[PDB]
């Protein structure tokens, strides 16, 4: 219980503050970490570009269908596949892939909300 | 008019390849939405701060126990007196106060960033509630 004791105490207190500063640096890093956000943005942007490209190809298919005197959309394409059954497998795969895409897409649209709510609750628990 | 079977095959191939690229983009979207690396890092930082803050506050009792025994005031006042009387503690005490002030400011900044991220999260939720 002297001046060396007081020096020991200060040293250790300072050691904890410095460690706390490094913990703070880590907290700031996590708060500023936008990797997940950029990944999401990049995937959403791909999705938009591809969605536009598919609508264009959808119009192309309908133009060919209409050109041949057939109905547009799935019904017309069903009739094209009956008349040209060599196209059946491709039409069936497109349909199956589109249904999986729609399901997966609707699931991600919900999952965005889940993600936002996970984040909101984790952050709101730090509030006090 | 007659169906151009070749033209239709071509169109259906390109569509199906785009849908497939779209399934890949969807997988990337799910992966991004499931990425909690920042969340986990935050939690660990916060738990670390808590233990350190707790140890620090308790270690204040040792300082006050020493100041009280030497008949000095507690807290910063007594420690100023002690650093004056034992100058070899000056740099250490100055550093500790400066480091601590720095920590308080940084802690406040991080509290603000939490508020910023929470604002952005609510706005993002408000956006889905619309669309």
């Amino acid at each position: 219980m002297n001046s060396a004791a007081l020096k020991s105490c200060l040293e250790r207190e300072n050691a904890l503050v410095v460690e706390f500063l490094h913990a703070l640096e880590a907290e700031t890093e996590a708060l500023m970490d936008r990797r997940a956000h950029e990944s999401l943005q990049a995937a959403v942007q791909r999705k938009e570009t591809l969605a536009d490209d598919l609508a264009q190809l959808g119009a192309e298919r309908d133009a060919l269908l209409s050109g041949a005197g057939l109905a547009s959309g799935p019904a017309g394409t069903d009739a094209a596949a009956a008349a040209h059954p060599e196209l059946g497998p491709l039409w069936q795969a497109l349909q199956a892939n589109a249904a999986q895409a729609r399901e997966h897409n609707q699931r991600n649209g919900t999952l965005i909300a889940v993600n936002l709510r996970h984040t909101q609750e984790s952050l709101d628990a730090l509030r006090q």
